[PDB]
């Protein structure tokens, strides 16, 4: 029933900002831009947050991210006993990105398993294609971006 994702696949097969995918960039958002009231912190139990800066920025997304991130989360256990879904990175400042990247406003997440078992990430990108991420992409070998459209 649930076919992985192919490496350097993407879902749906067009690019992420468009349409019928994620939609448009809406511009960034610093901490001092009253946009920053848009995003909302995730504190899922169960969803393991990297977090490599330290400033738990990695949980500020918006309510939609959050939504399928969180449904995501509980059939990653479903799929594998012992695994959880995590977070490498999310929110993202320091314009480590392209230019206009969905990670600047709390709209996408790069994601793994809790036992970072990349044999895994494929079948991960299309459980969070059944999650309701509205482009999902296995970026590289190492992680898995999805993101959603704005609201
Ligand atoms: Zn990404």
């Amino acid at each position: 029933k649930l076919v992985p994702l192919a490496y350097k696949q993407f879902s749906p097969n067009v690019p992420e900002k468009t349409l019928g995918a994620s939609g448009r960039y809406e511009g960034k958002i610093a901490r001092s831009s009253e946009r920053f009231k848009e995003l909302t912190p995730n504190y899922n139990p169960d969803i393991i947050f990297k977090d490599e800066e330290n400033t738990g920025a990695d949980r500020l997304m918006t309510q939609r991210c959050k939504d399928r991130l969180n449904s995501l989360a509980i059939s990653v256990m479903n799929q594998w006993p012992g695994v959880k879904l995590r977070v490498t990175e999310g929110w993202d400042e320091d314009g480590h990105h392209s230019e206009e990247s969905l990670h600047y406003e709390g709209r996408a997440v790069d994601i793994t398993t809790s036992d970072r078992d990349r044999n895994k990430y494929g079948l991960l990108a299309r459980l969070a294609v059944e999650a309701g991420f509205d482009w999902v992409y296995y970026e590289s070998k190492a992680h898995v971006h999805c993101s959603v459209k704005s609201e």
